């Protein structure tokens, strides 16, 4: 396994799912019965959107979006009145990568905050995000399609599933991406829920660097069969994203 220093840390890239990343997600409309109110707050960007946007900022690409996207929320979502249709005019976008900064600490201009919030909202719409105080998407299968069809990435983009490969062949694909300076979108599920994140480095001892999409919290080196950040879990136990894993690889511009 070659040593590859964290590609996202090397470029300063640290996004998360709350403000000022979520300034253009839908505003929550209803209180879910039994829950405290989030009415009038913007929804979370979604882990799937935050992982994808960090990889897109690594490339500063595309300069122009390619194709619009429209979808309708599930009628089971208790945070919105129904029907609720969402639309992003991606085909008209000119993304200014000098305003979509690598990270935000609050002192940035409204233009800079809106620029990352527009990317996040466009990416989450393109993956059919189920918006809420937490926001969820199917992930990989939607991400690979959106990067090519809506954002003009190369036909090399594709999903790979962990169950289709030996451990050696799975890690060899990850290593090859990293050797080509290509961060990898990754997700999995387990006893502290499901999450999407970015693999962007390797230490030579079969651990990989992970950026979890929480602003920096828990980022570090993990085995791909023990993707277990300590920021999650209540009560003192174990858990991580070790089941039903998939990745999107080949992520580079046309
Ligand atoms: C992850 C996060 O914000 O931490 C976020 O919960 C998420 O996207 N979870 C996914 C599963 C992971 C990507 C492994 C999820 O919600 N899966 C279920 C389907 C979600 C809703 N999608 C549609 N189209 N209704």
């Amino acid at each position: 396994q070659p040593v590859v220093k964290s590609l996202l840390n090397s470029k300063g890239i640290h996004y998360n799912q709350g403000n000022p990343y979520n300034l253009l997600t839908p505003v929550i409309e209803k209180v879910k019965p039994g829950e405290q109110s989030f009415v009038g707050q913007h929804a979370a960007t979604g882990c799937v959107a935050t992982a994808t946007a960090q990889i897109m900022k690594y490339h500063n690409y595309p300069n122009k979006g390619l194709k619009d996207y429209t979808y309708t929320l599930s009628s089971n979502n208790p945070y919105f009145n129904h029907p609720k249709n969402l639309f992003a005019a991606i085909s008209t976008r000119q993304y200014n990568w000098n305003n979509i900064l690598p990270t935000y600490s609050g002192r940035e201009s409204n233009v800079q905050k809106m620029a990352i919030s527009e990317l996040m909202a466009d990416v989450g719409i393109s993956v059919d995000m189920d918006y809420g105080p937490s926001s969820g998407s199917a992930g990989s299968s939607r991400v690979q399609r959106a990067l090519k069809e809506n954002f003009g990435y190369n036909q090399s983009v594709h999903q790979i599933n962990r169950s289709d490969f030996s451990k050696q062949d799975w890690e060899a694909q990850i290593d090859k991406e990293l050797s080509q300076n290509q961060p990898v979108y990754y997700q999995g599920v387990g006893k502290v829920g499901g999450h999407a994140f970015v693999i962007d480095g390797a230490d030579g001892r079969n651990f990989y660097h992970v950026n979890w999409g929480w602003g920096g919290v828990s980022d570090g080196f993990f085995r791909l069969d023990a993707l277990n950040p300590s920021a999650l879990g209540t009560g003192g136990g174990a858990g991580g994203f070790n089941g039903y894993q998939s990745a999107v690889v080949g992520i580079k511009p046309l």
